[PDB]
């Protein structure tokens, strides 16, 4: 049933690093055959690529570093990951996924059999284990992977009911070494439920899947691409408010990268994860200094860097895009903003990859700065290059401010400033708004790292050893906020909240002209108005809008974790306990912006809840609306009758 | 009458940094209102525009900086010149500019108001009082101007005549401090008459004003843009050959600066001007290094001059040009140099404005090296950012050569060199040419600086304080120089005459292939030949046409400075004390070109004399026409009869 189909997926998922010992899974994998049966799915050509991918020495094997932005492994994840969505019927699937498992290197089959999940159309509303608890070590220090190993080779009949069922105190990056100051917000940017935001963001929208093949062309992902990466960059700078940090720094290509990184994580075959020291030089030269290379595309990371920001700066300039017709294509439309997120990301349904190319990619590379590989078999990729990792990485966050820093120029060269018709909502007035004492601290959080040890064909098949790992994530007490509306009729209007500072790290005021990028989306749902006064009351634990659209979410939830606060993985998810950024005792000062308007339905492509489908979404306005573009009068926002700004005070508490 | 409006034009720029006390003006600044009647303007746009602008808190306020480079600044200032320039009677624009001088910001109405006067068809003929007279702040150092202050404040009553009518002797910037050793030719850069020419030639053509809507289009504006820097570029050399130095220095974006200004400067709300230190590294880490940004463009002056010059040397490569259209303009046109200069110049005429951009606007912000504006009302900009002292900056100079060196690219690559026959005239030849000792020397030059300081009423309204400046400015001892010409009928030729260098700073001899675009026009004017001999005499102050063409100049010196050598403003104007590059004692050695041509006519659009009209030149050949593109063959200009090479030596005294 789907309860066991549930229940199969989950058991498909224990124990990664080592091959499944249960019987079943065994059976299947070495009695089946695909390229044997090479009828159950729907094209030949996907299973004759695999194939030829699987037997002429072309494919990772087992024990291997896996990384997405490599250029084979993502081919050859791709083929996976076809083979797995293509299968006619789900017990096809199952068997090809149980031989994948026991065959297929652990890595590249746990991203595509994700991928296939989320996208297949039988298995969307699947629940996932959690990321950080299927492969802990791109999540964890290794000072918590070796521990748990230490309690793995002494839990051996001896000492009952001592190193095991053990709980871990891990400590965040800057605990024991003194590394570089931007790794002091290391409890948000190396937290496991932002990183499964990022990792379970790329699982839905993947860089290299087709919107046309994959249904994904029907949520613009270009729009997506920019808004997901603008309002991480947003609540990351709240956050940096919150502890006295400013602005993201700038960062030159030509200028030595002035941030290190020191990741603290290991991989599984005992390879630690590289370094990048401060004031690293990313030229040609220097980067490859001591390097083999000759035939890796990536050696010249900067070149091809630097030549796709020139012919990105060129298409936002001239809003005229090449494309293999080499003609012209206006960049203007309505959907210009959708064209430049394809362009920029690199997806297949970019107007001419071969021209403007994957600069994510090979920017991820060069900043990474690690070894080239001497070989596809044997790679060192760093944070960067993983997308469970990549928020771990100052250079995440500069890297994609860079990026978004061309979308702010397409706007401000060619979208106009919104007047007050164009924002007003004539008959609606916002009279106050009331949000409970916004509270943080800190709490232990525990999860499951029995994933990091190595067990037994017993203890595989009784899971008898478990080991936690307790860490400090920040939380919030629960509030409830009060919007108050003075309608004239029954009208039905979309509200819109906003979270964005109002004073820097230095006290001073920030007017919206130089503000309105930094506004988090706090709560976007749809309320049907009445004549007269209105009084709205949402709760903290019914705001699944964070930074996102999620209309259909909470049915997936009632029905595949709902048989609480249990890591979702449907759509995005935002960790509820980190809506609110952390505080300060005497409480860091941001406001709310409430804006209310007219119900304007998105083109939803189908009803059924799925990516791809168009039903995500709440509206039919621009993400992030009021302040999709640059704003030229911040007192036009603030006279709407519609809007609202309030301020608050978000107490820490610790 | 033409006389009291005359007199009213120049009573408006009295105390310009404080409110007129005038009762005229009092009373009509606090009666009008130009909203109020919004009928005496032949557009109602532009009174809207100006007064959303005066309105809604997006106005700079009285005691603000105004940088006409700044966007907002420029803006603004636009809509005050248009609400000036389309008031359909005289008498409204005279209320307007009251009103204006009493509420507006001082920079910004001294800017709008002055662009209107020359462009407005009433009063395009108006005498402007001289700019260093009026705004002193900007062409005298600081401790000019608080010693002015410091006579004010002790001119009290007591002590009569004493403290009032003093001549302040000033020097020049490397006096005092042992500043940069560009700055030596400080005496030049510095020097009123020169920044007022540069000032008054871009309240002419400004850098923004549409030609299609203002007319501008009917003088080029291309070919002028070019022919005057480059013009300006070689007087500047020239004065560098006499002083010892060399050419212009030649940077990379790349390197750090290796040049430094030290303005001595200062603005009226005390603000001393930017520094640039010396080395100065120009990336955009390194420029806004600890400084807030954000949301200012000009932060990242750096990429935006990268990709500007990169379209410009592709444009002038391909000699194809990019338009809204993205279609293929042919830049090989007869007005091909027009819209080069268009392109570079970035005017509204340029053919693509979002895609060429303002290159000399970012290349000033970035090569001035001051903080970026905390907010648009606090704004600390440099002598670059400035027309009244740019050419005080070396900076300048290094940076519209890096640009000429565009435009000589253009004609190199693509104009063919011209042959005997192109500059033939047959039938005449210049037999020899007779030129006076030519000497320059120093004297001092007096100029009302009464405008730095702060006046009571009664002061203002009598003019009871004076104080003057006395300042060493290079003058030449009149000279006439004879041009004999033996033409065989009664023609009507084009007598063109050019100085430029011989030798350089060594001592070497320089080809004309390397020569020609340091060719400076002494004289252009028109002299009817007859049969046989004829002689040409001219005298040095009947010479209006330096390095610019100015036909109708002197019928507007007759009638408004006509009712001697007062600072005109009308046209350009370069001093005509600096007409003849200072020498040596010895004497440095220069050469005077003669060229003799059939007459061309230029396709003048109107006979009244105006900006825009086209009556500026003297004929159509192409500016600087023999030396307007590479020299392939200089004996084909020694060869030819309608020449004469003649070498003077100016001799210094003092």
């Amino acid at each position: 049933n789907y309860s066991q189909q549930q229940r199969d997926v989950w058991r498909l998922f224990k124990y990664i690093n080592q091959p499944s010992y249960y019987k079943d899974h065994v059976e299947i994998a070495h009695s089946y055959y695909f390229y044997d049966h090479a009828s159950n799915y729907a094209k030949h050509e996907v299973v004759e690529e695999f194939y030829r991918y699987f037997k002429y020495d072309t494919f990772l094997q087992r024990g291997e570093i896996f990384s997405v932005f490599h250029g084979e492994h993502l081919k050859q994840a791709i083929a996976l990951f076809k083979l797995f969505y293509y299968a006619n019927d789900f017990d096809t699937f199952y068997k090809t996924a149980v031989w994948a498992r026991q065959h297929v290197n652990e890595g590249m089959f746990l991203y595509a059999f994700s991928v296939a999940l989320i996208h297949r159309p039988d298995t969307y509303y699947f629940s996932l284990p959690p990321i950080y608890e299927i492969y802990p070590h791109y999540f964890y220090n290794y000072e918590v992977i070796q521990k748990a190993q230490h309690y793995k080779q002494m839990y051996y009949g001896q000492d009952g009911a001592h190193y095991n069922d053990r709980t871990i105190y891990a400590n965040y990056s800057g605990y024991y070494v003194n590394v570089y100051p931007e790794q002091a917000l290391a409890y948000f940017t190396e937290d496991v439920g932002v990183n499964s935001f990022y990792y379970y963001y790329n699982l839905y929208y993947p860089y290299w899947m087709s919107g046309e093949e994959f249904n994904l062309k029907y949520d613009n992902r270009g729009e997506i691409f920019y808004y997901m990466y603008q309002q991480i960059l947003a609540r990351y700078y709240l956050e940096r408010l919150s502890h006295g940090f400013g602005e993201i720094d700038h960062f030159d290509w030509e200028v030595p990268f002035e941030s290190g990184y020191y990741p603290s994580m290991c991989y599984p075959n005992g390879l630690y994860f590289p370094t990048r020291h401060a004031y690293a030089h990313l030229y040609e030269y220097f980067y490859n200094y001591g390097q083999h290379y000759g035939f890796n595309k990536y050696a010249h990371s900067y070149t091809h860097i630097s030549d796709y920001e020139r012919r990105i700066h060129d298409v936002i300039d001239s809003g005229y895009v090449h494309t293999h017709s080499g003609q012209k294509v206006d960049l203007f439309s309505h959907e210009g903003l959708d064209i430049l997120g394809n362009l920029i990301e690199g997806n297949p349904e970019s107007p001419y990859y071969h021209y403007y190319g994957a600069y994510q990619v090979f920017a991820r590379h060069l900043l990474g700065y690690s070894h080239q590989p001497l070989t596809f078999h044997k790679l060192h990729p760093s944070a960067l290059e993983h997308f469970e990792t990549s928020m771990r990485d100052p250079a995440f966050y500069q890297l994609y401010k860079k990026l978004l820093g061309f979308f702010f120029r397409y706007k401000s060269q060619h979208y106009h400033y919104y007047d007050e018709h164009d924002l007003a909502y004539h008959g609606v007035h916002v009279k106050h708004v009331e949000v409970d004492p916004l509270v943080t601290y800190f709490d232990y959080f525990y999860a499951d790292l029995s994933n990091a040890v190595y067990v037994t064909p017993e203890e595989f098949v009784h899971d008898s050893f478990k080991v936690h790992v307790a860490q400090e994530r920040l939380n919030h007490k629960p509030f409830t906020y009060k919007i108050y509306i003075d309608s004239d009729k029954d009208t039905e209007a979309v509200v819109k909240v906003f979270l964005g500072p109002k004073y820097d790290e230095y006290g001073r005021y920030i007017n919206l002209t130089e503000n309105w990028m930094n506004f988090v989306q706090f709560d976007h749902f749809v309320y049907k108005l009445k004549s007269g006064e209105n009084v709205i009351s949402r709760n903290s634990h019914e705001i699944y809008n964070y930074i996102h659209d999620r209309t259909s979410y909470y049915e997936l939830y009632q029905k595949a974790f709902g048989v609480q606060f249990h890591d979702n993985q449907f759509f995005f998810g935002f960790p509820q306990r980190y809506m609110l950024p952390r505080g300060s005792p005497e409480g860091m000062t941001y406001q709310f912006y409430v804006f209310v308007t007219k119900y304007h339905p998105y083109k939803a492509h189908a009803s059924v809840p799925m990516v791809g489908s168009g039903m995500h979404y709440v509206d039919a306005y621009p993400m992030g609306y009021p302040f999709d573009r640059p704003v030229y009068y911040e007192e036009l926002f603030y006279a709407l009758p519609n809007s609202y700004f309030q301020d608050v005070r978000i107490y820490y508490q610790g």
